[PDB]
């Protein structure tokens, strides 16, 4: 008993987009850990702190534009856990740059093969809705993520003191 | 003879888009049949008038706008008969709603197989045009008429007399 | 079993506005062929495409218009096929030029003998709508288009290659 | 080696604090749940949709609120797994709003021990927080949910089609 | 050593975007040279020397925009010579036109054939990127071309002393 | 058959301010390489970066003034090829700035040679309009270089890592 709205919209697509749904939320999740450590009395950078919360709020947002694509499409939304990230601790602005810049990479991933799913199904829609709003805007994170580590590894974090004190207040302050 | 500005546009390409044109006047052509009807004295039901003469008026510019692609192109528009809507008398809201949503349904259906021809001919610019102005626009539409469908049903139309009624004041007047 | 807002209103009266409905929609899709004609890279006179688009969606609302006489009358539309124009080629801005006057003639002598069976029929509600809105309205483009016309003719279109040039941007353009 | 910040914070009210973190968050994720479950094309309330995302919303800024609060005094955030819902079809508007009243008293009574918990580790600042900015939000959103569920209920949902079109129009649209 | 950035970016793309690149460099000093034709005081078409110059920072825009897809994605942008125009006297507005036409058709048939290697290599950020901000583009510049070079026919350009002059006043001019 | 606005303008005068424009093209070339370097993920200097586009578009200006003049006296602009600068990599922003200062020097005695060549064949237009618009502005930007140079090394660049960052941050962000 397919939904009224449904059309050219295959199983296994929807079923990769409640995947990647999850995943949305897993990186929301993980991000959030990234801003609370950086809250921490004894790491006190509020500005990574607000750059993670931001990209955990932007997460959010991305999850919630594929629940809209879900419904729009005719699937049905099955959520799942969002497992707890993988770690308490991210130990430095560095590890922490690093540590997104991998999730990055892998949500971009996803991304890739649920864009090669739509079009081994013929899904004009679905690809280019990947395409418009998910795809460009994973590579220009990833880009900026890359850029931070490198600023960040060339200041000298995270053993030069002052280099993650200054990177927060120059390039996360702005 | 090929005109100066063809590029990577096959003939089979242009056909169908000339089909495509002849659809959406088509579609433009029924939804102003629906307006006329609800603008009828023993019908009288103004905002699904409005609504159904906003979406005739919102066909008729994607036929001209595929009329400009054909012309940017370098193809050649071939109009042909527009054929009269296959009813004078929709019957209920609920019924030309639903009637609404099988004609956006098969307009989208030409515009996949549009699409399809196009990637099979590696026409990216034709592709990126249906995706870009088509595809999402019809599933959009095709979502909203599901969703007036799903209300007026619950809503008990066209047996509950008041259910068009306050339809028409609730949603299409707002 | 007439409408309960019918009223010295002649069945032959109905039948023929319906007759007038699908003239002036014909006339409305004539005059979007000739601004997609004018759009050709070939052809690339934008002024006589915005002119003759511009006559085809007034001809739409006036098409509009007689259908909302017929639903206030308490007559009933019935639509017809649009037939598609007779070129597809109007190989000049004077020879477009001239079918649209042959075009305003035509669905003016249809007025014309509409206005008669209406007073035929003493009706004149009827009369004196199809002299408020339609009457003068034709007589105005009659003559506009006879200028236009006699103009291209004047500055030796369409042999002379700057006339229909000139024409375009100084007359159409202003 | 505890934070130089800390001063009368119990680690058992840190524990506790991570728990209820934990549930706000849940709590977060069921108001997600129900506001995709309004967004389907064969339930479509866009209000109830709107008003279970926006009650989403803010059950997130009080997990961030918490998370603040845990820095705040010196405590350490750990992240647990956020469990799915228990449900993925709501089945009515009805339905949802007292499966919401129930979790709001679920997250009430929580915040209750936690309070009592404050109490008996004489934390002042701790119960002072949870009163000023849970308990009396709490008791408002209780209250809030409870009359919905009467109203819905006295309009007759979900049997009478109209009432939860209605509700959604009236009470949820402004 | 990829750049850490590096994500589904093959070898063979980041060449054919260094290629791109040389090529929309090439296409700016060609129309640098345009433009400065136009300016000389035996030519002396101001409007055809802007609509050149403009057209040449145009292209450098395109060249720039693809040395930061480059950067974006991890490639590493070499530069090669950017070759004189073939020719130093474009001859006529007409000639100059006609010129630009087949630099534009020979830049989207470079930009075809990039697009293709991009869904070879299954890249559909690439592709979008492409589509997005290069294919439309191209199209929409080759019919301009187009139209211009159709006007300066039929007005009688070169032999027809005015027309360029005209030309230039009322196409380019406004 | 000299142009009829030519009068006081030497054969080897314009010869020589074609090589100055060749001149002028590659040295917005060479800046256009060291600002796409400063792009790269693993450069990440943003300002470093934008302040070479920033003379790269300078030199491009000069370059079309340099052709402006050509064509007002009457000369005829011969294009060459810009060649490619001599590096991809720049290696840091203060060998970048030293490169820079090497190629301001450059163009300025390629300028002093030209006004030396005006001043032997008694074009005192010619002078005055090296003097006006490219002297002064060589002098200024090469002073600009070689402060920026001084401060680079003073802080400890490139060895220092927090050096480039820092005046990226605070002389080329202002
Ligand atoms: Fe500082
Ligand atoms: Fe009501
Ligand atoms: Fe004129
Ligand atoms: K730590
Ligand atoms: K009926
Ligand atoms: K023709
Ligand atoms: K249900
Ligand atoms: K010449
Ligand atoms: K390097
Ligand atoms: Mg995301
Ligand atoms: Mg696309
Ligand atoms: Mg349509
Ligand atoms: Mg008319
Ligand atoms: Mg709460
Ligand atoms: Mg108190
Ligand atoms: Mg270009
Ligand atoms: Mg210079
Ligand atoms: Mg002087």
């Amino acid at each position: 008993s397919p939904s009224q709205v449904r059309q050219n919209y295959h199983q296994d697509a929807e079923a990769a987009i409640n995947r990647q749904i999850n995943l949305e939320l897993y990186a929301s999740y993980v991000y959030l850990s990234m801003s609370c450590y950086f809250d921490r009395d004894d790491v006190a950078l509020k500005n990574f702190a607000k750059y993670f919360l931001h990209q955990s709020h932007e997460e959010r947002e991305h999850a919630e534009k594929l629940m809209k694509l879900q419904n729009q499409r005719g699937g049905r939304i099955f959520l799942q856990d969002i497992k707890k990230p993988d770690r308490d601790d991210w130990e430095s602005g560095l590890n922490a740059m690093e540590c997104a810049l991998h999730l990055e990479k892998s949500v971009n991933q996803s991304l890739l093969e649920l864009h090669k799913l739509a079009t081994d199904k013929n899904d004009p829609h679905l690809c280019d809705f990947i395409e418009t709003y998910y795809l460009s805007e994973q590579v220009k994170s990833i880009k900026e993520l890359g850029d931070h580590v490198t600023n960040l590894r060339k200041m000298g974090a995270p053993e030069a003191g002052m280099a993650e004190y200054l990177f927060d207040k120059h390039t996360l302050g702005h």
